[PDB]
């Protein structure tokens, strides 16, 4: 049996039945390997307008925005605007010599702040609360020891990162990044023209919606993109030689692991383990204890010879699942438009890609 023949069979018979399981209206599944793409469509991208998921379909990616903030800081660092060493308050001055400024670029980036939690407060909203925020910082855990997953985390990281391109981090990834990488339809704020293809995002009780507003949401959850543009990114993850020499320094910088938490290491954004990984090591990247709680540290001490990443996200109204492995020339892209469980995403990631080898 032609092997390629398998890939839309592997797709249908590990992630479709999802869509029934969990009530979900729409899903996109991309599979890439060896540079050839393969695209799975099901569903609706809108249940109301009886609208089918299709190449031209925007999701949001939640928590796999915080890849393009990586990428877009590790671009800045190539380009000398950055060392991972300075501290925020070198770029936006209000901050100088607060407690804050203990902290370096590549701390907030990785979360290891020690006192930074997934959210900011509810009443934090405006620029100028946000500030405020981070004036009033002091903090917990010796800084450096501790990981938190943490949205105002890298969400300062990201607006560190504007600063020293003088753009505001929307314009970064739509003028700077997006088009370095060759993507044709991804979004920080989705243009008047392409509302039509935005799907809707569905909660738990069926209800459509989409992403609000709130304090540096773009660089922690706000990027929105298609299949096609998805497996774009993931191709340039695989292959970062093919593309310009800028771009590839800012991906290969995202590869780099940083410190452990067991069998997890902490890269920029990606998550990294070695391949090939048990299926609970990708699971415990989700769990409630690495995901909610802070946990400390270790120095890598094994440096993974062949190394796999992925990243989850997820919105109210939306789920995303990215994974590849570079000695495999492989990866994976998933996305809903209503949430289903991490675990879920992973298992069916892993049976499709272990089958195809
Ligand atoms: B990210 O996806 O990891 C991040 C945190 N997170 C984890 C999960 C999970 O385990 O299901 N869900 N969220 N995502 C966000 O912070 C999204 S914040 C918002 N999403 N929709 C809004 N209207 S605000």
């Amino acid at each position: 049996t032609p092997k390629d023949q398998e890939i839309k069979k592997l797709v249908d018979q590990n992630f479709k039945p999802l869509l029934e399981k969990y009530d979900v209206p729409g899903m996109a599944v991309g599979v890439i390997q060896n540079n050839k793409k393969y695209e799975m469509y099901y569903g609706l991208q809108s249940v109301q307008d009886k609208k089918a998921v299709n190449s031209n379909t925007i999701f949001e990616l939640g928590s796999v925005s915080k890849l393009f903030t990586a990428t877009a800081g590790g671009y800045a660092k190539n380009k000398g605007k950055i060392s991972f060493d300075d501290t925020p308050g070198k770029y936006w001055k209000e901050l100088k010599n607060t407690p804050i400024d203990q902290v370096n670029l590549l701390q907030l980036a990785t979360y290891t702040s020690g006192n930074l939690a997934l959210q900011f407060p509810d009443e934090v909203q405006t620029d100028q609360q946000v500030l405020t925020f981070f004036k009033d910082w002091k903090p917990k855990n010796p800084i450096g020891e501790y990981r938190q997953y943490s949205n105002p985390s890298i969400g300062l990281f990201g607006k560190v990162v504007a600063l020293s391109m003088n753009k505001p981090f929307d314009q970064v990834l739509e003028k700077t990044i997006f088009p370095a990488l060759g993507l044709k339809h991804s979004y920080v704020n989705v243009p008047k023209t392409q509302m039509q293809n935005y799907a809707f995002g569905y909660n738990q009780e069926n209800q459509p919606i989409r992403v609000n507003p709130g304090p540096l949401d773009a660089p922690a959850y706000g990027v929105k993109s298609t299949l096609p543009d998805m497996l774009s990114f993931i191709h340039a993850n695989l292959n970062p030689q093919k593309y310009p020499t800028d771009i590839q320094r800012a991906i290969n910088e995202t590869h780099q692991g940083r410190y452990q938490v067991n069998t997890m290491y902490q890269a920029l954004g990606w998550e990294e383990f070695s391949y090939p990984a048990t299926l609970q090591t990708l699971l415990d990247s989700n769990s409630e204890q690495i995901v909610m709680k802070p946990n400390k540290v270790t120095a890598i001490s094994k440096e993974p010879s062949v190394k796999m990443y992925h990243k989850t996200g997820s919105t109210s109204g939306f789920g995303t699942y990215v994974v590849f492995i570079p000695k495999e020339n492989i990866g994976l892209v998933m996305l809903t438009n209503k949430r289903i469980p991490n675990e879920e995403r992973i298992k069916a990631a892993y049976v499709v890609l272990n089958a195809i080898k």
